[PDB]
């Protein structure tokens, strides 16, 4: 068995290997990459996403989100308070202000210590989930706006044509902006490109151990667990590496820098934080190997998780028994 310890693997494809996206994902899996739940891909030196980032300041962040924490430093939830619209130039100036800017630090490990010590005492503002793309239309390789769609994958594997579309999303971050513990909708893959700015630190649980994280989460968030049998779908809970180690949960960590891709694999729980002002692009995708994960994915039916239009058909075709209850949650 390849990668039996479930370590995060790092890949360096050549320009020739960067042509065929599907084939390269399947290669990474032949080497055991999926067992970690997360992989890093460093693009060939010949490649670029676009020519410059000098002209992005007029993008609008219609609903910036203030991430307010509750709990203790290592075990907390966050709620998202909606703020007034602002441009990316306005948001960058806010990120760099004395109130929000990255503190002085020695290295990534010192900044990680500071994050876990102090995150709950501040409320950073995140521009999340903004439909759009920063890839140039002439970038042919690993262009996250030109991937094969999940609807086409389902149709190719299973024969059923379905409605829905699959487009990328932009994220503008600042120091301490946080992504809570989650798997993707319908336990899909994700791919994330860090276009510019400061790093993003990731934590991940191997897919084969995801239920260990769920059992810990039920113990640490007992009211939330009573409210919903899949409350991590709400994407609000944080648990620190120190707490995971104290409870014997297998995990790994890695820092993504500008110019690098990360892939998350089906049922790979992940969480993390941004080091300073940055911009990332991400999209969900599928392969043949995903179908069985999609058929088994948990679902939130309490009404909190509220998701995209295109998840309807995935539940309807892959999980017809659960469809009626899930849809009640959506209405
Ligand atoms: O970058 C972020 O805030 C969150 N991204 C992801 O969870 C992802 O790409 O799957
Ligand atoms: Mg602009
Ligand atoms: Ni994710
Ligand atoms: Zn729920």
């Amino acid at each position: 068995a390849q990668n039996p310890n479930c370590n995060i693997m790092i890949f360096h494809p050549t320009k020739e290997e960067f042509n065929d996206f599907d084939k390269y994902i399947a290669y990474m899996e032949s080497q055991g990459a999926h067992r970690a739940g997360l992989a890093k891909i460093i693009p060939p030196k010949e490649w670029k996403a676009r020519e410059t980032y000098d002209n992005i300041s007029e993008i609008l962040i219609a609903t910036p989100l203030q991430q307010v924490a509750s709990g203790r430093a290592g075990v907390f939830t966050q709620y998202h308070k909606k703020k007034k619209a602002m441009t990316v130039g306005e948001y960058r100036h806010l990120a760099n202000s004395k109130k929000y800017q990255t503190p002085p630090h020695q290295n990534f490990e010192d900044l990680e210590r500071k994050y876990w010590k102090n995150r709950i005492y501040n409320s950073p503002i995140y521009g999340a989930d903004i439909s759009g793309s920063l890839f140039d239309e002439n970038t042919k390789q690993w262009n996250l706006g030109h991937l094969g769609t999940i609807q086409d994958l389902l149709e190719k594997e299973c024969g059923v044509v379905i409605e829905g579309v699959n487009t990328p999303y932009l994220y503008f971050g600042m120091w301490k902006t946080t992504f809570a513990w989650h798997t993707e909708d319908m336990d899909l893959y994700s791919i994330n490109y860090l276009h510019l700015g400061e790093p993003k630190t990731w934590y991940v649980v191997p897919p084969e151990h995801g239920q260990r994280l769920e059992r810990l989460a039920r113990e640490l968030f007992p009211g939330s667990s009573r409210g919903c049998g899949a409350f991590l779908r709400h994407k609000v809970a944080l648990i620190s590496p120190t707490v995971l180690k104290e409870n014997g949960i297998p995990f790994n960590r890695i820092t993504q820098e500008a110019g690098e891709f990360m892939v998350t694999f089906p049922y790979g729980y992940h969480a993390g934080f941004n080091h300073g002002f940055n911009c990332a692009e991400a999209i969900n995708f599928a392969t043949p190997r995903w179908i069985d994960y999609g058929k088994m994915a948990s679902q939130c039916s309490c009404g909190e998780a509220r998701v995209t239009f295109s998840m309807d058909a995935f539940v309807r075709i892959l999980q017809p028994e659960r469809y009626d209850l899930w849809k009640r949650g959506q209405d």
